[PDB]
């Protein structure tokens, strides 16, 4: 009974519904099979991943699943972003069909391939080395700000960029998930934490915290925050600070240290990115050419 859009509707029985993913304040995800969703290929089969309402809906759920579907509609196609393949809103319950990442995302990535320890039997001739090397670092840095740059061009704010929202894909290419949400910035927990641990506050520019304001250059804050996830191989910022401390420290203009084996440069991006003054962080467009710069100069 929502209004059919021929561009991007799909025909919902060419859908086979698979594990699901994971649950979000609004809506759940589902790992599913779909045929022929290049049109050229009707009997082709690819694994896509479908947004749908829970059990417990309301009509704001709806509400907000609907504006999710319409953000993604409208802000088009890219390389680093989570995009949008389809939906489902004739005849049965509203999909939302988007992109697969097959590794998950950037935090759980990161801290799943830390390197092994002094304590392994050295076995082969690269037990010392483990599967991330720096080069690839600063490639999945300089993707997601590539990505940020594309969504900033159409005047989209993410409002919660983290590793969390970052999806990783079978050939190690970002993906920024979760940037066209109602995240309710008029009443935010910032006590609360998540299933898995996460404080989502720690991430904030502090005129977001404090003020209520969002800006691309409050995503260029968290995507500092960011920055130190990745060089920390999946790390929770603010180590072992609890919220209210938190309010205080960034009140005091605390700043996160410079992690272990990490290069100058980074933490220099780091601390460029938390600048108070929002005016004085660097664009999106500069981070991905000063990351750009770092990136060739390390692969040879
Ligand atoms: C489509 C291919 C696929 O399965 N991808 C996938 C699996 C997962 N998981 C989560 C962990 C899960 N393991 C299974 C074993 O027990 C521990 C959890 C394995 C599958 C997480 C992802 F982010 C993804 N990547 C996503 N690709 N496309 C998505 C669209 C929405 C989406 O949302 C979910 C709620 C999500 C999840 Cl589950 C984790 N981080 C961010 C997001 Cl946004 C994830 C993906």
């Amino acid at each position: 009974d929502l209004p059919l859009d021929p561009l991007w509707e799909f025909p919902r029985d060419r859908l086979v519904l698979g594990k699901p993913l994971g649950e979000g304040a609004f809506g759940q995800v589902v790992r599913a099979e779909a045929f022929g969703m290049d049109p050229a290929r009707p009997d082709q089969a690819s694994t896509v991943a479908v947004k749908m309402l829970k059990d417990n809906a309301s009509d704001k759920d709806l509400a907000d699943l609907v504006s999710e579907m319409e953000v993604m509609k409208l802000i088009g196609r890219h390389k680093n972003i989570i995009n949008l393949l389809g939906v489902c809103t004739q005849e049965g319950p509203l999909y939302v069909i988007m992109e697969c990442a097959a590794k998950g995302n950037l935090r759980e990535f990161l801290r799943a391939r830390r390197p092994p320890g002094p304590d392994l039997s050295p076995d082969g001739p690269r037990s010392s080395e483990g599967p991330l090397s720096f080069p690839v670092l600063v490639s999945c840095a300089y993707q997601v700000a590539r990505g940020m740059q594309y969504l900033e061009s159409r005047k989209c704010i993410h409002r919660d960029l983290a590793a969390r929202n970052v999806l990783v894909t079978e050939d190690n290419v970002m993906k920024i998930a979760d940037f066209g949400l109602a995240r309710g910035v008029h009443h935010i927990d910032y006590y609360k934490k998540t299933s898995n641990g996460r404080l989502p506050v720690k991430w904030m520019a502090p005129e977001a915290l404090f003020d209520e304001v969002y800006t691309h250059q409050s995503d260029v804050w968290s995507f500092g925050i960011l920055l130190w996830e990745i060089f920390t191989l999946g790390g929770s910022p603010y180590p072992g600070i609890p919220v209210e401390e938190l309010f205080s420290l960034l009140r005091e203009g605390h700043r996160m240290d410079r992690p272990p084996h990490c290069p100058p440069e980074l933490y220099g991006l780091m601390r460029e990115c938390w600048h108070a003054a929002p005016s004085q962080r660097p664009t999106f467009k500069q981070l991905v050419e000063a990351l750009d710069k770092v990136l060739l100069a390390v692969s040879e």
